[PDB]
């Protein structure tokens, strides 16, 4: 089998991409996003907290007939910006793009915090990293990519991510019109739970290629390029302006700026993430201080390539007994 579903950018910024779902018999649409750096699939839901509700289409298990409560099990999430939920579980039937899975564990949300109420664009997570990470309770639970693979045509799915712009998510082949020139594939730590893997460098702009090692993870959850401060302090120091702001809490430039590009490596292959890319606009509305794409990682504890960097590529995520990465320009 395979599945094919169009993830759309919920705001202006690319701030994160959504993704329809359909849960449950009958269908129950909700649009989430799809995060292949944590293993929870998550929605709001009736039991939701309803102050807590602000906009979100909701699961209602008790409206569908494939619904079961997974007796005893429990969940709770705390994600890298601060954010979190927890509640119940049940098993239902989750497809997305075509592809079915039956006896998914849904995770119905109780609690969220204020971040997740106040973007009533997103109605949950669906997670893509590996299932030893997922945090239900007692029994953990499998991701849908990891219930689906067995029935896959291969065991992958693919990220390709639009800047401002829809994209794509494919589960179970590789559209080969998706891309130009080839695929390079990289080897992939599992031991965080992450699709972890090492870069072999970057360029900042038509500067030269500097070779090194930049172990971090392909994250379509998190919005921005995170890497270590001495590579993000060579990119910003070709932006006339440029500073670390301690009280915005990163890099900012002058929205008049002309951004350089950013080249990261994966082998001998070369993803360029042109300039625009790295522009998120305003701090706040009607300033002329912009906040850039390209951030330390200094203090989270790992390098995150997010969104800035993934939508400059089509991802492979192949999830053979050995997982490894794909990445090819387009």
């Amino acid at each position: 089998s395979t599945g094919s579903a169009t993830t759309t950018p919920i705001d202006s910024l690319d701030d994160a991409y959504i993704t329809p779902v359909q849960i449950g018999t009958p269908a129950q649409t909700l649009n989430l996003d799809f995060d292949t750096g944590s293993s929870d699939l998550w929605v709001f839901s009736s039991e939701t907290t309803a102050s807590e509700v602000d906009g979100q289409t909701i699961y209602t298990p008790s409206k569908s007939t494939t619904a079961k409560l997974l007796s005893g099990a429990t969940w709770s999430i705390s994600y890298g910006d601060g954010s979190s939920s927890s509640g119940d579980v049940y098993t239902d039937t989750v497809s997305v793009g075509g592809l079915t899975v039956t006896g998914q564990a849904v995770e119905s949300a109780k609690k969220v915090s204020s971040s997740f109420t106040e973007d009533s664009t997103i109605d949950g997570l669906l997670g893509l990293a590996f299932s030893t990470l997922n945090t239900v309770s007692p029994t953990q639970q499998k991701t849908f990519f990891d219930n689906a693979k067995a029935s896959l045509d291969s065991p992958v799915f693919t990220a390709d991510l639009g800047y401002h712009a829809p994209g794509t998510y494919n589960f179970g082949f590789i559209d080969t019109t998706a891309y130009t020139g080839s695929i390079t594939y990289t080897a992939v730590s599992t031991k965080q739970g992450f699709w972890e893997w090492t870069s072999t460098g970057y360029a900042v702009g038509s500067g030269t290629f500097k070779s090194t090692s930049i172990d971090g993870i392909a994250d379509t959850g998190t919005t921005l390029l995170y890497l270590p401060a001495t590579v993000v302090s060579a990119y910003w120091a070709q932006v006339s302006g440029a500073k670390s702001s301690s009280s915005v809490g990163g890099y900012v430039f002058p929205c008049s700026a002309t951004l350089p590009s950013f080249t990261f490596g994966v082998g001998s292959a070369r993803i360029v993430i042109p300039g625009d890319y790295i522009d998120f606009g305003p701090i706040s509305t009607g300033s002329s201080s912009c906040f850039g794409g390209i951030q330390s990682s200094a203090g989270i504890g790992i390098n995150i390539f997010g969104d800035v960097a993934l939508k400059a590529a089509f991802v492979v995520f192949n999830g053979a007994t050995t997982p490894t990465l794909g990445f090819a320009s387009k």
